[PDB]
């Protein structure tokens, strides 16, 4: 399955919602100027393959203690 | 208290957090580069003084339809 479209600096940022953006090497962007590409993921009614590691009620680890889920994000070490 | 700390782009956003920093018309950055200037919240009495609605838990509002606290930041209308 395809990967959850790029995003931020360098594309080196997957997408993990409506406005989330993040890297291992950039962090987590909630709602802004970077969250840019990832305003295609609302014409994609899933669900899409991201392959990180499951944590939290839902969020899956996006950038180095990052439980960063497509509705918020807060910190978890449970990603390192 | 101390009205937290201005940070990222312009200094048109401030601290919530030492890893966040977002502002209304900028959106949330969350362990991203620009919270290059949040860090210093530590050294500093806490919490610091904010000016915003008290959404989500004990969390609070910072951009748009965004309830950014020091953990973690997710998406709350009550922030519009």
């Amino acid at each position: 399955v395809r990967t959850c479209l790029p995003c931020g600096p360098g594309g080196k940022g997957r997408c993990f919602g409506p406005s989330i953006c993040c890297g291992d090497e950039l962090g987590c962007f909630v709602g802004t100027a970077e969250a840019l590409r990832c305003q295609e993921e609302n014409y994609l009614p899933s669900p899409c393959q991201s392959g990180q590691k499951p944590c939290g009620s839902g969020g899956r680890c996006a950038a180095a203690g990052i439980c960063c889920s497509p509705d918020g994000c807060h910190e978890d070490p449970a990603c390192d």
